[PDB]
Formats: C-alpha cells, structure tokens, sequence
C-alpha cells in the first residue's frame, strides 16, 4: 500500500505515547542547516507527530543533523547528552522510510525471520529503551513498527516481539548478534544504520560484535546504506571506526569535543601490592554508602580473593568472574543496580558487553598494561549530568604506562601526582 498516508488515529494510543552556541561542520557539499522543522517537507506523519510530541524548535544538533541526514549523507556527530541527538536521526530517517515506502524487496515478500529497514545500535538497555520509546512517538499513525532488544533480559519474549513485524530495530550489539545466529534477524535490506553513543559501546568492549554486525555479515556496504554515528568523545579508535563505517561524511560538534571523559574525576595514587587491600578499605569507608562502586582486578584468582576479603570485613559485595558459574550471570549484575551489593569486583574481560549501570566510583585496584584499556574501564562511570570518580592504584608494575597516563591526565585536565612526571 502507501506509507505517506496516516492511518486512523487511536486515542487510547496518543494518551500513552504523548504525556503532555557554536556548531562546526567539516566536509564536502554539506547542505545548509535549518530554521525549523518546516523547511524540508518531512511529511504529515512526522510533523503531525512533531506537534503531538511537544517539540517546538529542533535542537542545535537536530538542526545541523536532520538536514544532512535527509540529504542522504553519512555523518559523525559529537554532542553532550540532553542535546536531542535521538530525534536528530529518528525524524529524518523515518521521514524517508515513509516517502520511499517499504521497498521492492520487502514488498516482494509481504513472518518469522525479519529484515529491518533501519538498525540502531545502542550501548545499554536504558538508552535502547529511550530510543525505542521516541521511535514509537514518531511512528504513531504509520505502518512502521519498531522493536527493541537488549541483553540482561528474557530472549524468548523478544524473539516473539520480533516475529510480530519489525521495520526499525533498536538493539544492544550482543543481543543482536544472538538474534542473527538464531536466524531471527537479517540485515540484507537494512538501509539506515545508526551507532548511538559509539564511544561507550567501545568502552564496554562491543567492538568485535559491532564489527560482526556491520562488516562480517549480509549488511549493505557503505555508499549503499546510509550510516550515522553519534559520540560524546572522539577518541582515535572512534575516528578509525568512522573511517571504516562512514562514506564521505560531514563532521558535527556542538560543544567542542573532549578527547575523553569530561565528567570524571581522575585520581592516581602510589600503592604497593601489600597495601592495596588496606587502601581499598579506606576508599570504601569514605563512599556515600548508597553509591555504587566498581572494582577492576587483573586475574580471576584475584577477583575471587578480593571479593572474599571484602565480604568478611562485612561489605555488601558481589563478584563477576568465570571461575564463577555462568548464571550467577546477571544475579551478580542484578544485585548491583539493586543496591543489595553496591560493590562489584570484576575482571575487565568478564565485564565485556555487560550493562553494568549507574556506577559512581570506578576503582582500578590493578591497572591494565595499555592506556586504551584504561580509557575503557573509567568509561564505566555512569551519568553525564553528574560528576563521576575514577581512582587508580599504581606502583612499579605499571611503569610502562606512566607517559600515556600522564598525557591523558594532562589532556583531561586532572590533578597530576607530582611523582608521576618523575617516573617519565
Ligand atoms: N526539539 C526539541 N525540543 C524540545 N525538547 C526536545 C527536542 N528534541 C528532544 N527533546 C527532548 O530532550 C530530551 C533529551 O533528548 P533525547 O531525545 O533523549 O536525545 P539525547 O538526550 O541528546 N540523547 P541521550 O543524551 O543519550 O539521552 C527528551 O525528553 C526529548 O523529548
């Protein structure tokens, strides 16, 4: 049929969905930015819903982003959160899908295995749900049916949610890979790809999964598909990712991009191995007892030992490791956001692809051997809006990383221990 004409409204539905500065651009032929949602005939379903959704003027991001996207041009955008980046890609993407129609491929087959027209990859359940909920707002009265899947939840209901129809898919990388291997999702006709919060997805170690999804499967190559990345920070691993996934794109930054962090306090202390346990105890005693704490250690043997130690000195802690049985799983995780056990001891490898959310204090009991992993770990601080904290224990075992750590601290505008320079 037709995908520009709105469907009959449902009043049951609207009450559900609808509860009441410099900018830099870098690249060829970047189409001029925009006044108001009115320039570019998005189409009725969009502004129909735009007025429903309280949006009055697009956001600074939404405004350099939405036209670039509508003009079939890849982009790499940097913006702090609360900047309205979600609607920035959802609005124009969905607008196109409404105008162009499902597409001859899908049509030619109109259950079970689904082929999404658009794939949005998100780091966490919380953000994935967020994107999903606004997708519903802007797909209301359309024949586009969005879905969301994520880890740390029953896959059975998700699978069945998929089989009801899925044109726009929001997903955490680990769960999407699970769906593909199960034959539930195919990317053969995916025409729009979005990596929201890319830097964080890399911090949690989703890169192998993301490269499985994009590069190693049936997903249309760049130039054919339209690809968009949104990232707070812009590390080198991220510009390499943009190099590999994007095609002659436009670069956007509203506030100027910090290389990393900006909402984490960073504190390095010299602590001999002999003293780490006592030092940790002091750190924890100063913790706002409700605040969640993540403790990284090097080996599993070390993770079980420390956690054992903490539990007997009477702390509510849990461990995630791999001498551990696989479904103690989220049980450890699930106790973490519960506040039942505000201290989680873990190895970096055992925390790969785990949505360890709302962590206020990250403690590197042991430091990794490269600065890139160090960036990954302190990346587990939670919210944007609220300053987070990263304390690292350092000694002679960590000599190799002084200069990298020193440069990072300087570029992050953090206090530099006066002995650290002397070590380099
Ligand atoms: N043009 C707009 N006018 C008013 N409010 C808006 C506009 N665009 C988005 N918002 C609201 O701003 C809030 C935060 O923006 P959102 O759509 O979540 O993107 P975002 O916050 O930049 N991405 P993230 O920070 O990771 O959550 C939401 O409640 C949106 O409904």
């Amino acid at each position: 049929d037709d995908w520009s004409k709105p469907l009959p409204p449902s009043e049951r539905l609207e009450q559900e969905l609808f509860s009441g500065i410099p900018v830099e651009a870098t690249g060829n032929n970047c189409p001029p930015h925009i006044e108001s949602f009115s320039d570019v005939e998005m189409g009725e379903i969009i502004m129909g819903n735009i007025e429903l959704t309280r949006y009055t003027r697009p956001t600074p991001v939404q405004k350099h982003a939405i036209p670039i996207i509508k003009e079939k041009r890849d982009l790499m955008a940097c913006a702090q959160t609360g900047s309205g980046k979600t609607a920035a890609f959802l609005l124009p993407i969905l607008s196109q899908i409404y105008s162009d129609g499902p597409g001859e491929a899908l049509r030619a087959m109109k259950r079970r295995k689904q082929y999404p027209i658009s794939l949005v990859l998100a780091p966490t359940r919380e953000l994935a749900v967020q994107i999903y909920e606004e997708a519903r707002k802007f797909s209301y009265r359309s024949r586009v049916r969005p879905c969301v899947v994520y880890g740390g939840a029953d896959i059975g209901q998700q699978i069945r949610d998929l089989e009801r129809g899925c044109h726009l898919l929001v997903a955490t990388p680990g769960r999407l890979v699970d769906m593909m291997e199960r034959g539930k999702i195919g990317l053969d006709f995916c025409k729009y790809l979005v990596l929201d919060e890319a830097d964080r997805m890399l911090d949690m170690g989703f890169e192998p999964q993301i490269r499985r999804i994009v590069e190693q499967d049936t997903m249309p190559p760049k130039g054919v598909r339209h690809t968009m990345m949104f990232s707070a920070t812009f590390p080198k691993e991220i510009q390499m990712l943009a190099r590999d996934f994007l095609d002659e794109y436009i670069f956007l930054a509203v506030g100027r991009v910090g290389s990393t962090s900006e909402n984490i306090t960073q504190k390095v202390v010299w602590v001999e191995e002999s003293d780490k346990r006592s030092f940790l105890l002091d750190l924890l005693n100063a913790t706002g007892k409700d605040s969640l704490t993540l403790v990284f250690v090097e080996t599993k043997k070390g993770a079980d030992s420390l956690e054992d130690f903490l539990y007997h000195e009477g702390y509510a802690c849990t461990s995630i490791h791999g001498d551990r049985s696989q479904r103690d799983r989220e049980e450890a995780l699930h106790q973490f956001r519960s506040g039942k056990s505000p201290i989680l001891v873990a190895t970096a490898v055992a925390a790969r692809g785990l949505d360890i959310s709302n962590v206020k204090h990250v403690i590197n009991f042991d430091l990794p051997s490269d600065i890139e992993e160090y960036v990954h770990r302190i990346g587990r601080t939670g919210r944007v809006g609220n300053l987070g904290l990263a304390t690292s224990f350092f000694n002679e075992r960590n000599i190799n990383i002084t200069k990298d750590l020193l440069d990072l601290l300087v570029e992050a505008k953090q206090e530099v221990p006066s002995w650290l320079e002397n070590m380099a």
